[PDB]
């Protein structure tokens, strides 16, 4: 009986037909998002424990950030268009969180100047349809989980995780905790 509804993960009321298998939803200001992704290296973990074929979609979130909120969800969806996701990622956390020389549009596409993109397709890309439809996608997804807050990852639109059900007091044993709720979900 060791997993169960209000512990490790609920259940929505409304599931979301033809959500993504293992959907996790972020943002660049979020300070937990930055441990999960510097120092606990969540979405590489748990896709360790996944099966061959279950595909992780990682979306950014509107709501902290204020003007950049927006911003940063369409870098993002520039991220995914471009597939550049793990060239960025970093620098675009410690811009925001660490130096805070991430300010404006501007200073976001400087990192990704930086990091090798063009700036004229960096530019395009921003401008296309694909990227257009990439952040209505972001946001409907947020939308139809009713989400209120990051880090959160929902398995198959019916299952959210509980972090705060799980045993926090080592980084290791808690990545190891959720990720194998993740892999458990997946297979109900
Ligand atoms: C070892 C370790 C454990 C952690 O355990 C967590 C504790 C809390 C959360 C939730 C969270 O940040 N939020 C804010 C937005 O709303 C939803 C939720 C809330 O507070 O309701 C997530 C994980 C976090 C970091 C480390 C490290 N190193």
């Amino acid at each position: 009986a060791q997993y169960e509804d209000g512990k490790q993960y609920t259940t929505l009321e409304k599931p979301v037909a033809g959500a993504p298998q293992v959907l996790e939803f972020f943002s660049f200001f979020c300070p937990h998002c930055y441990q999960f992704e510097e120092v606990l290296h969540i979405s590489d973990n748990v896709k360790k424990k996944l099966p061959e074929g279950v595909k992780m979609t990682k979306y950014h979130v509107n709501f902290m950030g204020g003007d950049l909120g927006k911003d940063l969800t369409q870098a993002w969806a520039v991220a995914m268009a471009l597939g550049v996701e793990d060239k960025v990622t970093v620098p675009l956390f410690e811009g925001v969180q660490k130096t805070q020389t991430i300010r404006s549009a501007s200073d976001i596409r400087d990192v990704f100047i930086n990091a090798g993109i063009k700036g004229e397709e960096y530019d395009a890309a921003w401008n296309s349809f694909v990227v257009k439809s990439l952040v209505a996608q972001q946001e409907k997804a947020a939308a139809d989980v009713q989400l209120r807050g990051v880090p959160a990852m929902f398995v198959n639109g019916k299952y959210q995780l509980n972090p705060q059900g799980m045993d926090t007091s080592n980084m290791d044993v808690f990545v190891q905790q959720y990720a194998d709720t993740v892999k458990y979900l997946s297979e109900k």
